[PDB]
């Protein structure tokens, strides 16, 4: 019954993640002034350039130059020696109003609770009892390794670190009637941008001793664990200079690390009317409520929408064999306890609040007791 | 045992799909002259703009203006009345060479068979016996509905159609020991950009009679099937003008429609050394070989890599309960029959051939007998 599973994560300075954070900094800036802002902000990053492209209709007065540059500063790209500098990069803006055709079909002259979905699409929520936070251990560990790198960079412990990083964790699991049980860490990859002075052996030693050992419990590591630390051998060029980034290109890092399922929609840069985000957060909330409610050890929920239509077109459940209840029974419990219209999700999950930039690195789920992470007490 | 499942697809003029097609037109243009071109071409589209951003190291001499404009022309955006025109749009280029740090760690001075993976990451392949092409019926039907729209647009049957479209199909299934059996179509959504003259009732009637009935077998449609046709009510503004597009923002449309799993990587604009594409194609090839070989009715395969390392770090199998063989036995059969090093996949799947633009709409899988769609005869 043993098997392997792998997930990855990326750091705050990974170029795709820079774009997600900037998109969400823009969304938050709008929501701070106009809780009803309609935002669809894509970000593109390449050497010396942040471009904003998309559609925003809002009563806010937002200084895009300042918002973008402050987000880049926070990430840590503050000098040309690091390959990118918030003070001196180009910020280009190609933002128009929301299409009036979309606006009239989705939200104009609609009661909020009865607002239409902002697009068609499908979304999934997942939860697993293998960790207290109801997330896969593979992706939890991968995120924590990137967070540790940023911590040691920011506290000056490892001053040769730069913001761009990737990690990948392969766990060996056992299974019991569909639930999964972590046994050990089989393989770890860490790649992180670094300065010109540090040598490879110094980096590899620090990554094992100060990063991996500070994150992964020793009980999971043994003489057979495989370590791929700085496997490319050199990573001085990094950030947008090494690889163009775009918003919504880390959707699996943002969610479940390959476990569960994904409908394809990106989260960052979108207000609540874009069900790609709000309905995925609500589906996570449902899945976590089913697991924390003791109805199943792990579960997947699908929901779907049509643009302009408030109620979901479909809802589906897969319990992996981890419930005594059938999937039909669990679906009835979901329908009795949740209303997945976007105009109701916004109220339940407080989705006009400007907390989105906080979600845009280290995963949207399993952290910080956001509203979608607080289970609903189920009645049945 | 009945349940619903939903998948979507988009047309050739959907702005994200425009970007995937342009990225792959650029890749093909390079490969026509330099089979060993290193290409990582992202495309961004917004009103009046195509921007290319990324990294290319190649001996080819490519005229980006011509390649981009010809791709847009093929899609059908050829007049300002349609919201976008290949003749007069802005084409901006922000392309640099591949990072020398990546090049030295991946492929420089390496035997081709022993080339390293171009990045870390995880990838999945999936196959299901529910259709001859081994794809989910939900996504097959969703793709065919977009193809039908483009066909009726191009043949002048429905001259009010424009290139930007989305479709979504919810199928009601039964199941038998993990295999899935389509019963009926529960809901169909179609949204398509249109001219200023056609009325809503004319469009809805044509979408039902000339599009849906021409694609979906009557046996799946009944008096209870729900139709959401032009549900926003008006879709005159479309293409990049209505919504900014980016390469790699339709990764679920490109693959399995929510079924199976996804590792997060985008396909378009990347040469074979980027395992996001090559290893996902090889994983599809493995999954389809297991199903067509009669070892299982449906199956999911995971593979993962570290940048600079040729052999996969992990391989995993999930057979949904549809094989008499254990997943451990199926994994041994896979390891005996396949070599998923990128430098071997390139040879098996002929991945230097410039056929990539053909993959960039209507899904990468289940069509045209590409090499990854031709099962391998298994020995065990
Ligand atoms: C390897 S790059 C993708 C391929 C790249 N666009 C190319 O031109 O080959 C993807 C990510 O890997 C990381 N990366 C960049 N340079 C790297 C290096 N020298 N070694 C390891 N990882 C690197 C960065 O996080 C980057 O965003
Ligand atoms: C609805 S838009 C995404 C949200 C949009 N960025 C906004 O500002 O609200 C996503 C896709 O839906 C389609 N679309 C655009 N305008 C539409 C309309 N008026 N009705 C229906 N679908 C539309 C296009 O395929 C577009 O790429
Ligand atoms: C318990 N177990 C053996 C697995 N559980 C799973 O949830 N999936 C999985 C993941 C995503 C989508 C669908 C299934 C697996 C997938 C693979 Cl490739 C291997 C093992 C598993
Ligand atoms: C047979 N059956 C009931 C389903 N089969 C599946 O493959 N998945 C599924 C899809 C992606 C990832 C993991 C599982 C389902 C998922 C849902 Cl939400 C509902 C039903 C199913």
């Amino acid at each position: 019954g043993t098997f392997l599973f792998t997930s990855e994560s990326v750091g705050e300075g990974h170029p795709d993640k820079i774009c997600d954070q900037i998109s969400d900094a823009v969304l938050d800036a709008h929501l701070q002034q106009d809780p009803d802002a309609k935002v669809a902000c894509e970000t593109v990053a390449k050497t010396g350039m942040i471009l904003l492209a998309g559609e925003i209709t809002s009563r806010a007065a937002v200084d895009y130059q300042k918002v973008v540059r402050e987000a880049v500063k926070h990430i840590g790209y503050d000098d040309s020696s690091k390959g990118f500098d918030y003070k001196t990069c180009n910020v280009l803006v190609a933002l128009e109003q929301q299409s009036p055709d979309i606006a009239q079909g989705v939200h104009l002259d609609r009661n909020e609770e009865d607002i239409g979905a902002g697009d068609q699409g499908l979304m999934f929520g997942y939860a697993t009892d293998e960790t207290e936070e109801c997330m896969p251990l593979t992706i939890v560990l991968a995120h924590k390794l990137n967070a540790k790198l940023a911590e040691l960079r920011r506290n000056g412990t490892l001053p040769w670190l730069r913001p761009d990083s990737k990690t990948q964790v392969t766990v060996q699991y056992m299974q019991d009637r569909g639930a999964v049980l972590p046994i050990r860490v089989h393989t770890i990859v860490i790649s992180v941008q670094h300065d010109e002075e540090v040598c490879l052996d110094e980096m590899r030693d620090a990554l094992k001793e100060k990063v991996i050992k500070a994150v992964v419990p020793a009980k999971y590591l043994d003489e057979d664990t495989i370590y791929h630390l700085q496997p490319s051998g050199r990573f001085v060029i990094g950030g947008p200079q090494g690889d163009a980034g775009l918003t919504g290109r880390k959707i699996i890092v943002d969610t479940y690390g390959g476990w569960g399922a994904h409908g394809g929609g990106a989260f960052s840069g979108k207000d609540y009317t874009k069900v790609d985000r709000s309905a995925a957060y609500a589906a996570r909330w449902v899945a976590k409520s089913l697991v924390k409610g003791g109805l199943c050890r792990r579960v997947l929920v699908q929901v779907s929408y049509a643009i302009g239509v408030s109620h979901p077109l479909s809802i589906s459940i897969f319990h992996y064999g981890t419930s005594q209840k059938s999937e039909r029974e669990l679906l009835e419990i979901v329908k009795k306890n949740f209303d997945l219209r976007p105009g109701v999700i916004v109220r339940d999950l407080d989705l006009k609040k400007p907390i989105y930039q906080r979600t845009a690195a280290y995963g949207h789920f399993g952290r910080d007791s956001f509203p979608w992470e607080v289970p609903k007490k189920l009645k049945y």
